[PDB]
């Protein structure tokens, strides 16, 4: 199975993230690492993408993720705002599936759209720029948990966004 090799952009990284030394995987820090601000820093917002954005065709990836709340994972148009507090909505260039107070969601607006998927460990996504859609499925079944149809009109980037200790998410391969 192709699948695209991702490492995330420490330029992009939250201050209190950890990345893994191999760039695959990332946590949340109790501590803000003191990091010189670069304009894709994401300075609040607790958010970090791969280094490749993508323009055209179809890309697949996997990531795994904690039992514990905390996580959100997707991709997001490259104007996605870096600066300030903004909002985690498609109407701000993020569509991710999200675990939350022991639930799974897709992050819908203004209301987030629970999942009855059951336990998560992996996820496939299946990026589609020539249709024009994200879709998420759980490895164990290949169980379809959502797809968000997109008229992408910019470069779409794996997002990755940790607000809790204690929890995970890690790129495959």
């Amino acid at each position: 199975h192709h699948m695209v090799e991702l490492t995330l952009d420490p330029d992009t990284a939250n201050p209190r993230l950890i990345l893994s030394l191999d760039l695959k995987g990332v946590r949340l820090g109790e501590r803000a690492q003191d990091l010189p601000n670069h304009p894709c820093r994401f300075d609040t917002n607790t958010r970090v993408l791969a280094s490749c954005g993508f323009s055209s065709g179809r890309h697949h990836w996997e990531v795994e993720v904690g039992s514990k709340d905390g996580w959100a994972f997707g991709v997001a148009r490259e104007s996605v705002r870096r600066k300030g507090l903004t909002p985690f909505t498609p109407e701000e260039g993020v569509w991710a599936l999200q675990l939350n107070g022991g639930q799974y969601w897709a992050v819908t607006s203004p209301e987030r759209s629970p999942l009855s998927c059951g336990h998560l460990s992996r996820v496939r996504v299946a990026l589609d720029l020539e249709v024009g859609a994200v879709s998420f499925y759980a490895v164990e079944d290949m169980r379809h948990l959502y797809t968000f149809r997109v008229n992408f009109q910019e470069r779409v980037f794996p997002l990755f966004s940790v607000c809790s200790t204690g929890t995970y998410l890690r790129i495959w391969p």
